[PDB]
């Protein structure tokens, strides 16, 4: 059991996939939180100058969702077999596509691309989620994945700016309830830091 | 099994899983579809985008998805758990900044602005890193070759048709393309495939 440090801004942001699977599999670590102010001289120590790293007995991994998988190997939220894992993999980064899309660090042109991407894009994404899903209970397969988790991490920031994202997608908001009841993960949910993103 | 990759008649995100079936010597369908058929093609892909690769009467999506799974298992995995993180940071640090360009804008100043900016302002700071991150050693992640070094290899071959100057101060990058170029399975792919621009 080694020591983690996970440091990222004070938001859910990148990080949240990451505290999730932490607070799911019981696993101590340094909700490390950094100000803006402190960024520039954090930036300069890091391999790629890119938030959140975790911090492994002290060697410095990077990538949000290289470092979520790195930490659900051998577990429940991986994936059941290879194919489910592929599965799992897929839909992780179709959600990170998409959220990834947007111009979080660009007024003007930044407002009206969200707007055209909430508007015009986003319910089609959930169209082929909800297709995808197919009436069943989780993403891939029989059992929760860390794919469920970012699934309900991504909607909760896109439902911040469009809160009719799954008016036409009870199943999805369905699937949102189940995986916020999960007893780790709805006791970290009601502890966490309360911010906007 | 009976594998069918789809994807554009393109190097571009298809190319990855194309290094890996070449170099597993593992036999598949490289299906180039028509641009004429694409608006049809479409609506029949689970998110609407391409590649997918079918198996056996099932159909995957997501190229790094589909690389990482058919390099399970494979000597182009990490060897440990933490090495195979470092090969998933690696490709999503290359795919997120080829991502950031505006391949599909069709107004062609705002294009070619976007791509000036990111290769001029953006790339070089990526081959810095890279290059640090790479140091003295034979591959990226380890003491042999993974599908991290692929992806290297496919990401720096089209921006060099965009930034011929990218490497000038980086002969260490250099040196791994052209290790994974020499590899005899690469080598090979690269002389046979369909020569196309991306
Ligand atoms: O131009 C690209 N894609 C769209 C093709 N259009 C579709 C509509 O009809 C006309 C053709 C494209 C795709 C992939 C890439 C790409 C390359 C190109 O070799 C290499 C690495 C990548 C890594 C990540 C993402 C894209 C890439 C560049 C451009
Ligand atoms: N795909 C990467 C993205 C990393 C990234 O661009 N992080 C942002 C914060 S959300 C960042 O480091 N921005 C500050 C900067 O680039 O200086 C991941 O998921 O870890
Ligand atoms: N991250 C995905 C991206 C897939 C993607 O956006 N593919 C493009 C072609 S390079 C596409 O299908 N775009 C055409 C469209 O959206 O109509 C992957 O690597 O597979
Ligand atoms: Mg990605």
């Amino acid at each position: 059991h080694p020591n983690y440090k996970l440091t990222y801004f004070n938001m859910r942001g990148r990080a949240e996939i990451i505290r999730y699977i932490f607070a799911y599999l019981d696993i101590q670590y340094e909700d490390h939180r950094i100000e803006q102010a402190d960024w520039p001289e954090i930036k300069s120590t890091l391999p790629f100058g890119k938030i959140p790293i975790l911090e492994v007995d002290g060697l410095t991994l990077h990538q949000s969702l290289a470092i979520a998988r790195y930490l659900t190997k051998n577990t429940d939220l991986a994936g059941n077999t290879e194919m489910e894992q592929c599965h799992v993999d897929a839909i992780v980064d179709t959600l990170d596509d998409f959220m990834s899309c947007f111009p979080w660090a660009e007024q003007d042109v930044k407002e009206q691309m969200f707007n055209e991407l909430l508007t015009y894009n986003a319910p089609h994404l959930m169209q082929d989620l909800d297709t995808y899903l197919g009436g069943r209970e989780w993403l891939i397969g029989n059992s929760v994945t860390w794919a469920d988790f970012y699934w309900e991490i991504c909607s909760t920031t896109l439902l911040v700016f469009k809160p009719d994202l799954l008016d036409n997608h009870p199943r999805l908001v369905t699937l949102r309830k189940k995986v916020q009841a999960i007893p780790a993960v709805a006791n970290w949910i009601k502890r966490r830091p309360q911010t906007k993103l």
